[PDB]
């Protein structure tokens, strides 16, 4: 199976936001809303800003979750390549084969799906704080896109959904994912590409 990528605000108006970092050299995380794709150097800190119109019930819970975006990978778990899922450099919650990581949250749980074997991180939603509009989740991504044995260069969508507290789906966006050396290069270099 594949989850689902398709784009659904539901019944209180979810979706992402993200920051306007710029492209130079030395940006270590940027977005760029042209190809709807998030440019990030490894295990750098990736802000990720949830909208909604109104407050979902408590108890509401905000998952990530990898996929390759190439439809022949599609069913291949998004894992930490050979080399990285060994190099011990686990904040203590975050399994070492977790491609993608939350900081900061120490009520962040991460699933080994028992059917599917997809890996995913999970929190629980919190409201914008006092002078806020927004609550942001600050995400890790633990690998390279070139990662051998890993991603491989196949290119990955990072799927977060707004979830109930029994994981039915209230909210849904994605966007697509490069971690590479130089976020600021590359996305400059894709949107010249795409120009
Ligand atoms: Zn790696």
């Amino acid at each position: 199976s594949v989850p689902s990528q398709k784009t659904y605000q539901g019944s209180y108006g979810f979706r992402l936001g993200f920051l306007h970092s710029g492209t130079a050299k030395s940006v270590t995380c940027t977005y760029s809303p042209a190809l709807n794709k998030l440019f990030c150097q490894l295990a750098k800190t990736c802000p990720v800003q949830l909208w909604v119109d109104s407050t979902p019930p408590p108890g509401t819970r905000v998952r990530a979750m990898a996929i390759y975006k190439q439809s022949q990978h599609m069913t291949e778990v998004v894992r930490r390549c050979p080399h990285h899922e060994r190099c011990s450099d686990s904040d203590g919650l975050a399994p070492p084969q977790h491609l993608i990581r939350v900081e900061g949250n120490l009520r962040a749980e991460y699933l080994d799906d028992r059917n599917t074997f997809r890996h995913s991180v999970v929190v629980p939603y919190e409201p914008p704080e006092v002078g806020s509009d927004c609550t942001t989740i600050h995400y890790n991504y633990m690998c390279y896109s070139s990662c051998m044995g890993g991603m491989n260069r196949r290119p990955i969508l990072t799927i977060i959904t707004l979830e109930d507290s029994s994981g039915n789906l209230l909210g849904r966006d994605s966007l697509e994912v490069r971690v590479c050396a130089c976020p600021g290069r590359d996305r400059r270099t894709e949107e010249e590409n795409l120009r």
